[PDB]
RNA sequence: GGCCACCUGACAGUCCUCUCC
RNA sequence: GGAGAGAGAAGUCAACCAGAGAAACACACCAACCCAUUGCACUCCGGGUUGGUGGUAUAUUACCUGGUACGGGGGAAACUUCGUGGUGGCCG
């Protein structure tokens, strides 16, 4: 998709807990940028993805570009911008 | 006296309907 | 959301009333597995199995203790005793 200052991912470990995944997913992006949110849910058609929305657009795309593939807990990670602006960043 | 279905009735954390706030 | 009312599913129960009073079932939540899902969201929320926990279910229908209504005993009497849905079919 075009740049967007959040990243969609997915093909996630859907074993994982929530709050775990959160952290993890916190951990490991924090380095490209602040992180507003992190939006995670477990439901039939969530499960598997997540939305790390950053402060910085250039930030989503560093992160994205750097961390294309990473293993995490076992399963490389599918990466793109998200769709649309996530509701913070719109009503910003 | 027992066992199954069924009938009437008692009981009425889900759901539906109605009234009022 | 909340408060009433109707109906009523499941399940338990049976002469009626009252005091005590579980269970069943329904529902919700949690855990573990299994199945399904590769899904672009921002109003939580797939299904199944097993186990667990919960509620003005703080219910009421078993059971328990009192009386009430007919029946069977016994006793001068007083009174004291046991028993109390409809229908068909099948089991000695
Ligand atoms: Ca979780
Ligand atoms: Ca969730
Ligand atoms: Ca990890
Ligand atoms: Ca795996
Ligand atoms: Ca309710
Ligand atoms: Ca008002
Ligand atoms: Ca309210
Ligand atoms: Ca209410
Ligand atoms: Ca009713
Ligand atoms: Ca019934
Ligand atoms: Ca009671
Ligand atoms: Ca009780
Ligand atoms: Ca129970
Ligand atoms: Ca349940
Ligand atoms: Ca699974
Ligand atoms: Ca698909
Ligand atoms: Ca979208
Ligand atoms: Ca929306
Ligand atoms: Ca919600
Ligand atoms: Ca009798």
């Amino acid at each position: 998709t075009r740049p967007n200052h959040t990243i969609y991912i997915n093909n996630l470990n859907e074993k994982i807990k929530k709050d775990e995944l959160k952290k993890s997913l916190h951990a490991i992006f924090s380095r490209f940028g602040q992180i507003l949110d992190i939006l995670v849910s477990r439901s039939l058609k969530m499960r598997g993805q997540a939305f790390v929305i950053f402060k910085e657009v250039s930030s989503a795309t560093n992160a994205l570009r750097s961390m294309q593939g990473f293993p995490f807990y076992d399963k490389p990670m599918r990466i793109q911008y998200a769709k649309t602006d996530s509701d913070i960043i719109a009503k910003m």
